[PDB]
């Protein structure tokens, strides 16, 4: 959840 919101920046 949290990680993806961040990783979304790729």
């Amino acid at each position: 959840s949290r990680f993806e919101l961040i990783v979304h920046q790729r």
